[PDB]
């Protein structure tokens, strides 16, 4: 088992583990270090996870609260009567802010940019047409026409915001 999980800074995520036969004990590790456990009928969390994790005693599912970038990592769940691995790679992303659109009339160049966001992609549209996408926080485009306004969308795994603007240039 392997799973890709996307969380937001300061938010939380739950690593859902197949719930059938209740687990008697369960151990969660972040890389090779202990995160939390249900051992000998007692619960305990370790290091940075004390006070910010919840462990489902039935399924063994782990919930991590108040995510921070350091939390981005591979996590593994183990239980005595569970043969196979339960691996989860958690990515912690900051949400995108609203994109800004500006232009230069002289060289008919339109630029879109966005300040905040992790692994952001900017997508540009004019009318109902998707003109381009770039995995960057700034993207420029030389326009051929101004028959419709431009829409720029900033998107990442955990969020998205867009801005729409009409270009004002002398004909
Ligand atoms: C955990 O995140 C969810 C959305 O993913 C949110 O509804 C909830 O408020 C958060 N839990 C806590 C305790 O803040
Ligand atoms: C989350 O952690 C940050 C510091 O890293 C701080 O805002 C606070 O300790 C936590 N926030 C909440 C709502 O628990
Ligand atoms: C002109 O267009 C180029 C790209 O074609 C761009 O790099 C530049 O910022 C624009 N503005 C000016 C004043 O040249």
């Amino acid at each position: 088992f392997s799973q890709q999980i996307y969380g937001v800074v300061y938010g939380n995520v739950t690593f859902h583990v197949p719930s059938n036969v209740p687990l008697k004990e369960v151990l969660w590790k972040k890389q090779k270090d202990k995160v939390a456990e249900l051992e000998n009928s007692e619960f305990r969390a370790f290091s940075s996870f004390k006070n910010r994790v919840y462990l489902d005693t039935v399924s063994g599912s782990l919930t991590i609260y108040n995510l921070t970038s350091s939390d981005e990592d591979e996590y593994e769940m183990e239980s005595p009567n569970i043969t196979d691995t339960m691996k989860f790679f958690l990515y912690v992303l900051e949400m995108v802010s609203k994109p800004m659109i500006y232009w230069e009339c002289s060289n008919a160049t339109l630029t879109c940019e966005v300040l905040e966001g992790t692994d952001v992609e900017l997508k540009l549209y004019q009318g109902k047409e998707h003109l381009r996408s770039l995995r960057q926080k700034t993207m420029s485009y030389q326009w051929t026409n101004l028959r419709a306004p431009f829409k720029c969308k900033a998107v990442n795994r955990v969020s998205q915001e867009s801005e729409m603007e009409v270009v004002n240039c002398p004909e």
